[PDB]
């Protein structure tokens, strides 16, 4: 209980911004979310011992892909960890916990397809979940590492205290299925601008948690231009070995996905930038004003985005 994590002075730094990087060295992601709930949450949080164990597990449940792994899941993580961070008295002990949790769990065992592929390719999890199909499955997957023997992070909680951690995590992470964010984005924009908006409202604290989640899931796009370039590499990865998939059951993919048409990338990331990520971070400043950064971020690099087609680099 008196053993802090400590990081190097520049990571010390640097952690604390929106734009962090955590870096090419795995073994140091484990220290890093655990410097984060210990400073987010407090040192008592969590039994150090069975936290240790339960972001191993979630490492080992995270699969070798090139987008939708392990670094994904604490760059998630660190992200909610600023906006946390930023919006100290906003938000209560179990969201704090709870969060910072659904976030290291949000993609737990993704394979690197859609909802689409697993729906067209028949997959038994479409079967077992008809919407929000990888969510579902990922939620599922963060109950079971709880359930394994020595991992429930959540123990010393009252009975209804942990339905409530438990509760928070099911919708935070449901909420990353992209296909729900443009409802929830639309309704909570109509709330903030006829003033309806209510944080004390549960139902609504639901929508802005799910606004935050997407806003973490999107952050690849928040990160400097060298970093949010790179990244859109292991995205397109994954997007082209859909779309070969796609074409092995006899459909051709949307273009995104189509490995023969990357000239049409960077008008592709144009329309992501316009129709979902400056939407989303645009609506977030607006809810939690201290998170511009995450806004002014994403408009630098729909700049570089512009500056590619311009044929400027
Ligand atoms: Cl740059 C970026 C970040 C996140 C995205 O959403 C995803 C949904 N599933 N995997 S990634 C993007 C989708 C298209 C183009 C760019 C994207
Ligand atoms: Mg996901
Ligand atoms: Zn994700």
């Amino acid at each position: 209980g008196l053993m802090q994590f400590t990081l190097p002075v520049r990571l010390c730094k640097e952690i604390e911004l929106f734009h962090f990087d955590i870096g090419p060295f795995e073994n140091m992601w484990p220290g890093i979310f655990v410097y984060m709930v210990h400073r987010s949450c407090g040192t008592s949080c969590f039994e150090l011992e069975k936290l240790c164990r339960f972001i191993m597990s979630v490492k080992k449940n995270y699969r070798r892909v090139p987008y939708h792994n392990w670094k994904h899941a604490v760059t998630v993580a660190h992200c909610m960890y600023a906006i946390l961070q930023n919006n100290h008295t906003l938000f209560t002990d179990l969201e704090r916990k709870g969060l910072l949790i659904a976030c290291l769990c949000h993609d737990l065992d993704h394979r690197g397809f859609s909802n689409s592929y697993l729906q067209k390719f028949d997959h038994p999890l479409a079967a077992l979940y008809s919407t929000s199909t990888m969510e579902q499955h990922h939620f599922s997957q963060t109950v079971s590492i709880l359930q394994l023997e020595g991992h429930n992070i959540f123990s010393t909680l009252s009975s209804s205290e942990y339905e409530q951690v438990l509760e928070i995590i099911r919708k935070a992470i449901i909420a990353t299925d992209l296909a729900l964010y443009f409802g929830n984005r639309k309704q909570l924009e109509e709330m903030y601008q006829t003033g309806s908006l209510n944080l004390n409202n549960q139902s609504h604290r639901d929508r802005v948690i799910g606004l935050m989640m997407t806003a973490c899931d999107l952050c690849s796009v928040t990160k400097l231009w060298p970093v949010t370039k790179l990244t859109a590499n292991d995205i397109y990865a994954e997007f082209w070995a859909e779309g070969d998939e796609m074409k092995k059951l006899g459909i051709q993919p949307i273009p995104m996905m189509d490995r023969d048409k990357k000239d049409e990338v960077p008008q592709g990331q144009l329309g992501f930038y316009n129709a979902v990520a400056i939407p989303c971070y645009t609506t977030l400043t607006q809810i939690l004003p201290p998170t511009e950064p995450l806004l002014k971020a994403c408009r630098d690099n729909l700049s570089q985005w512009e500056k590619v087609i311009r044929g400027e680099e």
